[PDB]
């Protein structure tokens, strides 16, 4: 019942602004995905590295990085790396957390951001509302208004190629080229019906009221002739406006079937199209104010397992946690011993009787 305003990427190269402009963009190089552009004091950046991929098929991410205040932030598809150091998941430090799911890679910040990555097509940031006027890049400026409603002194408009090649982040010598203005942009207007009949199945009930149906068509309308091989990409855009429902305030239904997409999670794992934000976990550091969010899609564990973010094994009985303390792995049962304090690893949580010293 309380929504997020959220830019994100996903698929064939689909973008979407703050402000709800959905626009397609090939490039292959570092962009600049959103920054804090016009603080007096400039709180995070967020780039975005494409790197070469795979056509006709969803298209990859090589890597992420985020810079909030005085920290750095890297991710790719295995890594986790914070002011340089490589760190293990869940990570947690002054008003920063890092997690990992079998989902999703997620970062949250107290300085009024969230981001969230499936480590492959799909990416996605919140923002707080105080940073309204205050962003550069993909993501637009977050000013209330869109492309189609607007244009610039001197009738400068910029189309979405030459607004996605400006915010390229160029490395020393290293070189990395624009795409080439695309030849005859076929507008697929044939395909419409099925589109249509995947955006309005009982499932999306809840959100024809929520988020805008027409940008969603057009971009799976582009899905269906530009990918025509199977069905990787339309379900990128089918995945993407469930996605936006939930991040709307709504409630998506299960609209995937063993032919329609068919998506299924490791282990005992269940996926559903909108769960609680909030499970409990061998580490058990999902227990702020989070869990008061919307629900959201992903793996979850079935009732009376706990999923082990400690020691990967899965789903398992609380009482089979691991723990953990400076990088090492410990067993439910061994005891570590610091100073007037011996302490047990019962349940995931370190359970120490004081001692003398
Ligand atoms: C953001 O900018 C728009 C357009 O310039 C303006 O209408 C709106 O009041 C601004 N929001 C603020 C200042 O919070
Ligand atoms: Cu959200």
């Amino acid at each position: 019942n309380h929504g997020h305003n959220v830019c994100s990427t996903w698929g064939n190269f689909h973008y979407k602004t703050f402000d709800g402009d959905v626009f397609r963009f090939p490039g292959l190089c570092d962009y600049n995905f959103a920054s804090d552009c016009r603080g007096s004091y400039k709180e995070f950046a967020v780039h975005l590295k494409r790197g070469p991929g795979q056509a006709e098929a969803p298209a990859g991410v090589e890597s992420i990085l985020l810079t909030i205040k005085d920290d750095t932030i890297y991710l790719t598809r295995h890594l986790a790396v914070l002011n340089g150091a490589v760190v293990s998941t869940p990570h947690y430090s002054p008003g920063l957390l890092i997690e990992k799911s079998d989902a999703y890679t997620k970062v949250y910040s107290r300085a009024g951001l969230t981001l969230m990555w499936n480590r492959e097509d799909a990416l996605m940031l919140e923002l707080d509302t105080k940073f309204r006027n205050h962003t550069c890049g993909l993501c637009g400026d977050y000013n209330g208004l869109q492309s189609y409603s607007e244009f610039l002194s001197d009738g400068v408009l910029f189309s979405p190629l030459e607004f996605g090649n400006m915010q390229k982040i160029n490395q020393p010598d290293v070189v990395c080229e624009d795409p080439e203005e695309e030849v005859a942009p076929a507008s697929c207007s044939e395909h419409r019906a099925e589109c249509e009949r995947l955006l309005t199945a009982e499932a999306f009930a809840d959100c024809q009221d929520l988020v805008p149906l027409e940008p969603y068509l057009r971009a799976c309308q582009q899905d269906r002739c530009r990918c025509p091989g199977g069905d990787t990409c339309v379900c990128s855009t089918v995945a993407e406006f469930s996605r936006q429902c939930s991040h709307a305030g709504g409630r998506p239904g299960n609209w995937r079937t063993a032919t329609l997409c068919p998506k299924t999670c490791p282990g005992n794992l269940v996926y559903l199209e909108s769960g609680s934000p909030c499970m409990d976990t061998c580490s058990h550091l999902e227990v702020s104010s989070l869990c008061e969010e919307h629900r959201m899609d992903g793996c979850f564990c079935p009732e009376g397992t706990v999923y082990d973010d400690i020691g990967d094994s899965g789903c398992v009985p609380v009482s089979q946690c691991h723990c953990r303390l400076h990088g090492h792995l410990y067993t439910p049962g061994q005891e570590i011993t610091n100073d007037c304090e011996q302490c047990v690893c019962n349940a995931g949580r370190w359970v120490c009787k004081d001692l003398p010293c």
